[PDB]
RNA sequence: UAGUAGGUUGUAUAGUAGUAAGACCAGACCC
RNA sequence: GGGUCUGGUCUUACUACUAUACAACCUACUA
């Protein structure tokens, strides 16, 4: 089997999401939020903040992977277009990651099964974890492979530590989330370039995964400048910012955030409350009154970022520097001036 | 069984009425609106007007009795509060004619059968036509029982000839549509009173039932009271009325209505769109400008009229008349003129 | 009293109309639409249709004027701006003909006098049917007066025959429906300019109100032409239309569209649902297949149209002729040659 | 262009479409309603009806297509998935004959051009009104195409007589509403059988079309049947329906439901409000009280179903018989009596 | 009395809550929004997050108890089928914690007093804090009464130290938050068995796995998400835990905030 | 007199439209 | 080659709307 929104409600207040038990359940849907009647009184079960409608929504919120999945951002760097039987639900804007679905819910699905003419251009995202998806991925034309071992005659690229569990991403103990990604084009197996990840961490709950990281938040400007020989590299401005004028000056990455937020509170409105490997916020700054309108933070790991910003060269004024970051191309905008270095922000 | 969303609108989708087939079609809900895609493309299938929420209005609308049932205002008259195993829909209002419901929807479901003890202080409508609902009828404390036959250890009462069938009132000739009134109170057999009942019938659709109407839609105002010899009974008035002043005179018949109507156009704004046996209305006169706020209509044979008023005994100038019509009482103010009549209309 | 939300609708269950009276009833607001518990089940009362609260909306179509008030085109063409003490409904779009009011409802209210200064810099619509109104209307800046009657020391300026009364326009028997109009600006009384009305009929209940109306409704087009001397006015394509081609010709007359329905069906799509001098319609006959996107319809009397149309010299290439229809200016295209008149449409 | 919510708004307003001038009105969007500012006072221009975004549908609304254009019922036989560079409006439902675009709203647009990649997999509506859409159709490898006059190098296939303009059917005089229809499937040029078309009427707007059926809406039942020797057909019952028992007889042609509906009134509950060459009827009679659930009733003139049930022999008790209509196969239950057909109807 | 929607509106301005003073201010529902026009400015005062209508919500949610009333899951537990002449707000969900009322809303209102017919088939809430309330539970035929003293005639039933007190739970200090309960059935007094009472406490602010006390150990260890699937307040809690240290997660998780057949809150828990 | 300015009108360079007609180009049908 | 019908463009005459520049009238605030 029953394929039906009482069955998924049920499913929902005795599992937590959409297991495929048999059973029904009291539901009424008003407004946006969708209500079961416990012991007689109403109880909120959703509440849809995505642009489909109530109950498909709720559908495919229940039947969304629980499993530890690679970040949004990775799917949409890689080019996925589609999950193969699974809805991938992206927590950032409460919506899932991909409009149509294969095989979940008959109001969104394209096929029932990945290997349909209509799902042959388009790149669906194949698991690993699921017994039978590696031969899809092998008879597909377009498709992602993640994989926690090894394909037998393929090469494997090593992917982030990291992944998305439950909407929390966490570097797991008990669980492996670091798969093998595998992209499949016209049939033709591509290789992808080495790529540095992003950390994907938060002001809150900061915590360093590096010695340098903790030398960044504990130790003065100019000492850990000093000891790790970071001079001629404008790392006064790029990293810790300048607070000191009506806009701020650099401060593109997390860390940074992170330590002035731990000195004096600021806020950070998203105006485009999405998952990205670049993200643009509106910091105003509390203490001294300065805002910035558009503030472009990319958060790396300390160590390749001083790897990346000393493989560039001090030869020209201004140059644009392509760096691959999550498999995708990202244009940095560097500014030297001679013998030192002016600015180097993300665009 | 499966009692479920996509299972009911399956059912109207391929009958119009919950049959009770299995299967399965795609359904969104949307605003009020409940939609379902055919060869692709969403397709309107129940637009809820009620107060109930989307899918419960959904679910009783498809559960609706499609046999020839009580009208509305009879059901109210004589106290109905909840239906046994059926749910009557108001096409008036365009909502169900109860709050609850017994076995039919689990989200308005009181109990799932007739005999419990919460149905116990509730007068309930049971159908005659459904095999064992006699028997509830007989062991049910409060309740109204309709059959087209006979019932044994039982006087009937004979009903209204019309009945409504799926929303259009009709005399029926191929089903019967009169059926005989039994209502049980405190688990004693009261025997209804003698009355007459509406024939609830519309301005566009009006057609005379009986000679005297034929004569009253034919011959002139004049040449009708002189043929049944209705001189000194406020027939111009309270029957054809008077379009002379800034507000109506009379008019508290709906034949008279039908009768302008036809003459020349004008407005029924209905400020209270529910059945009862006594209808309000906002009549503007669209010809002579005049227009009355309240306008008590009640549609009676003119036959049965002509007997109510020549059995008044107009001696006192003022009196209140009690008329037990559609099993309940109509309170007549009358004034009279010593000598003749002056007004009779209903309050 | 009390102004409150279950007193309204106590008086509209009663008396279908805001009137006075001490009462409450149970009222459930869910969506747009507010209900009622009448013997122990919703009934509908009240459908928002506009672009205020629910409750507001409610509120001011309860106290909406029944009696005969004149038509909305005509208020707007005065430039009136606010109704004192009173609210006019806009039936044509189900709301009110005014954003804001004058001592009705008060989330809306801006005043609870006409004679406040907030009201000042504004044209207030003073009723004469109560009273009081008129010594408002004297010492108001700016205001527009209607009168059954007369006020001494002021011009009258009569008005259409047809007035409004409870959205279905007539010409009152029973009940005066033709008033006397005076417009005050900035303290000053304006004399209103001499015009042509437009009678506002329909389609459906169409009823000519003139010998050469019921001429034109029985006759044949050439047979009418002939008879009342229209040769070298293009009255074949202005008024009866000419469904001969991929887009419609002329047909800029109510009257005109009403023997064409009479005769072929069709569908006038009006994707400006509101109340004007001048209607523009996506006429789609269902005959000939002939459609227009934009037809400009105004209904005159064919008297005054007739009169209009001789009115005006034909020798000039093209000319913008400006008619007081309704109390404004109505702009019509006069794209004629060589005497004979091509076209004559209003613009919207 | 500019493509914005109040540069469509502005066109609606100042022409009733979309014509691409250049202008903006104030827009206010509350509930599914689109309003503009008119001389100070708002004026609703567009209710949703569909499932799409409020300004979406408006968008589509007004770009929607003015010319006489094929019907949706014949779009949807021939397999079109998508329009070219316009959008067809399904009147019926009030919501857009297809689910996406080319060319025409960026928010529900695929491609720009149906010449893309993406819109190969798509059977593509190619107008012939337009200029180029011949050389795109060529070289498209699925689309229908429709003409006025004839292609060079194709066999022509002849449509329909009627054609929709703006919401109403009409066999056009002053405009050609009678097209060539040509399918390409695979860069296969396809010819289609020949085949009935339905002449798409209301029971309000009934005009007959044929001597035939002037005939039949005059003569008696037993009079039509001996003129034009239709014995042994069923034709008292096929047509004309039996309103004699609690469900109808038959009644699965539109020309029997417009001969009643002229004797006598009833309803006629549309519960798939959409268009298609047979559609479901929730008939209920209002004279005889007779009402059937379902009810298919298919618009054939009544020379083309004479000439089909002559043409289908009179040799087993029960067949399935296929018959083109609309380009299109309709599956007709056939029951035959020895010696005379007993019921045919439509499934 | 005046019961009206800008009535109760303006005792909420003045006061907070629905006191019975004579008054009214401009009110606009809009959405399930109840505004108010301050200061020439529209004032959001109650958003409805219940499935009754917006002015039905906001008039329950004016007449809530303000004093210190039982948590609702003893309510639920005792069979608590509606309250007298008051409106017990559960805060846990944002909505009235039962669906009619006895004299309250006329839109939800059954009757005017908990004596009537209609109300005898029901177990109705007495308070004790209010007078006559006691005279009404001795003519009740089902009814839960709450006391904080004694009464005559009856066997008091000692019930959790603390209550609910607009929306916070709390071992009452200034105010008594332990009352007595008393459960009359088909008008037979029934004495209630003894019975562990839960302390209903909350992860963050937690002043001395399937104890609440273990998930607030291990709360300020290392953070983690308690998705609440089902949020209302029952004896037993469902979550949905994830440790976002060692990504361990499990889908349900039934937690029971304590100091096989067990007398938790009066009521059956089964291990 | 030296400056900063809001409404009305005119001139100049421009860009869109207008429910009539004529002309040019292109396509279809017929002779 | 001619006629009719459609898609695009120009002209006929008068006005409406948007953009910029300058001037005049009624006049507003300072030295």
């Amino acid at each position: 089997l029953e394929m039906s929104l009482e069955n998924v409600a049920f499913n929902v207040v005795n599992k937590g999401h959409f297991d495929g038990q048999q059973g029904e359940v009291p539901v009424s849907i008003i407004n946006n939020t969708v209500y079961t009647k416990v012991d007689g009184v109403d109880v909120e079960l959703f509440e849809n903040k995505t642009t489909l409608p109530v109950n498909v929504a709720f559908e495919l919120w229940a039947k969304r992977n629980i499993k530890p999945v690679p970040e949004v951002k990775i799917l949409n760097n890689l080019g996925v277009d589609i999950a193969a039987n699974t809805v991938i639900w992206d927590y950032k804007r409460d919506a899932p990651a991909h409009i149509s679905t294969i095989g979940v819910c008959s109001m969104t699905d394209i096929a029932k099964k990945p290997t349909e003419t209509i799902c042959a251009p388009l790149t669906v995202f194949f698991d690993g974890r699921v017994d039978g998806q590696v031969d899809l991925f092998r008879n597909a034309r377009n498709g992602v492979l993640i994989t926690e071992g090894s394909v037998k005659g393929l090469q494997p690229s090593v992917g982030p530590k990291q992944a998305s569990l439950n909407g929390v991403t966490l570097i797991g103990e008990a669980v492996k989330t670091q798969f093998n990604y595998y992209k499949k084009v016209d049939g033709v197996v591509q290789q992808l370039p080495e790529t540095y990840f992003t950390q994907s961490r938060n002001l809150q709950e900061f915590k360093p995964r590096s010695q340098m990281e903790i030398d960044f938040l504990e130790l003065a400007m100019d000492e850990f400048i000093e000891r790790y020989k970071l001079e001629g590299y404008a790392f006064e401005a790029i990293v810790y910012g300048d607070f000191s004028h009506s806009q701020l000056g650099g401060l593109h990455l997390l860390i940074g955030l992170a330590k002035r937020f731990k000195e004096s509170p600021f806020e950070l409105e998203d105006f485009i409350p999405m998952d990205s490997t670049v993200k643009n916020y509106f910091i105003t700054d509390a203490q001294t009154g300065s805002s910035k309108c558009v503030c472009s933070v990319i958060d790396l790991l300390l160590d390749d970022f001083v790897e990346i910003i000393k493989s560039q060269d001090l030869s020209v004024v201004s140059k644009v520097v392509k760096v691959t970051i999550d498999y995708t191309e990202i244009s940095f905008m560097l500014w030297c001036k001679d013998g030192h270095v002016e600015t180097f922000y993300p665009k």
